């Protein structure tokens, strides 16, 4: 580019449809919602093609309760210039005094930032385990509480519940097609977040549905696999802290999660 | 393809300039290093490709007051406001509204179907019969003569073929420097296209006005320009302000730039 310019504020405009699947297959109490985790990999989009590099980073995010989708929606993505970085704010009506449904912190990565890489030992922690918890039990217990998930957000395959820590088996559906530009698969991200249930759920006759509240990192060390595990830890009422690392099945972990908070609906 | 395939809102683009860049730096108008009308074009495409996603193919109703005068540092704003599908772009150094608009125009994208189209010339016959040819150096003497001292960059015109109605400039990019890549339409190539429009406003030879960009109806990007072509001037007609069409093609008459109504206006020195 002979011409690099340095970008100022931005607003993007996006219609959602309970056409599209990331909308038809998440039921919240009866109502089709845009998952928090869809709101991740927009803003993730939206920064990569203002600032024209790649986020690495998205940190400080806040949710409100989900925006709920009945046929159209028009959503807007506010893009804040923070020097080199970004932060974003999410609504759906324009005057000022309008809630903010989702807001957040952008980091972009520089044209000579280092590569740096993680593994994760995934052997022990395929046995030893307390409990397992199958697709089947992880879906019933999700529904009973009101959180219907469709086919395409089904992609626990399998909870292994240690002591102090929760391995998810997690498995994206051939149905969805992934596109080339998607880094952040809304039902793989929210699959991550799914996985927290192994420390949620609780007792038989707890029913309480968590979602989305506040995450203080998550960390892109590259696109994630379609196929892993995430390997969950409480952080440490009606909000709980997770942190979590998604991998690949050898370990190569791609995606980190710092101070995930979710919060009873 | 993008899963959130968003449009775009406002946004306000910035740029610091330097005189050290040879856009700059080889461009003197009455004494003084001033930004190139044709470099604002090129930086409206850049930005709006950057901020729609898509190709610009097209930039009219293009409007430019005097030069940006570039000592050392400047920053520049491109404003591009949204229009239906298409955009609209400002250009400021000043932020407050009683400040002076530099540049203003329309930015047209390309739609994801969009027909496959070429365009040719019959280049050959205007290689000869030519009332007057005019050199190189000729023809940069002739501006330096009205204040226009180009440097070496912008000495991009190699021959002017005078005809009766028309003129053919043969434009040739200099070695030094490469254009990156992903600049679609170098200042110094889109600069000589204005430049060639000499073969007219020359004038008498008691005459050394310096016209420069004011107005363009019309720029279309048919393909990306090559660094040597053929620029093909007529009189769109209609003292002060001269008006033109132009052809820019390869030298098989293959058009990649069509310009309509570009105006050009004189400017008196300080």
């Amino acid at each position: 580019p002979l011409f690099d310019f340095s970008a100022g504020e931005c607003r993007f405009y996006k219609t959602l449809s309970d056409s599209e699947y990331y909308v038809k297959d998440h039921v919240v109490h009866e109502k089709t919602v845009l998952p928090g985790a869809a709101i991740i990999e927009a803003a993730r989009e939206a920064g990569e093609r203002l600032y024209g590099k790649s986020v690495i980073k998205l940190s400080q995010v806040v949710w409100a309760v989900p925006i709920t989708v009945e046929k159209e929606k028009t959503i807007m993505i506010d893009l804040l210039p923070n020097q080199k970085d970004g932060r974003f704010v999410v609504k759906t009506d324009m005057q000022p005094e309008a809630a903010v449904h989702c807001q957040g912190n952008i980091i972009t990565c520089g044209d000579q930032d280092a590569s740096h890489t993680e593994r994760f030992q995934l052997d022990s922690w395929l046995t030893g385990q307390k409990r397992l918890i199958s697709s089947a039990e992880c879906y019933r217990d999700f529904r009973q509480s009101g959180l219907e998930y469709g086919a395409s957000f089904q992609v626990i395959k399998q909870l292994f519940i240690h002591e102090n820590a929760v391995l998810a088996r997690i498995s994206l559906p051939e149905s969805i097609h992934k596109k080339s530009g998607t880094l952040l698969e809304p039902c793989l991200l929210d699959g991550i977040f799914q996985s927290t249930t192994g420390f949620t759920s609780g007792q038989e006759d707890d029913h309480t549905a968590y979602l989305p509240f506040e995450l203080g990192e998550l960390e892109i060390l590259h696109a994630p696999s379609a196929n892993g595990y995430a390997y969950i830890t409480a952080a440490d009422d009606d909000v709980k802290r997770f942190h979590i690392l998604f991998m690949d099945e050898n370990g190569s972990v791609s995606l980190k999660i710092k101070n995930l908070a979710l919060k009873a609906l």
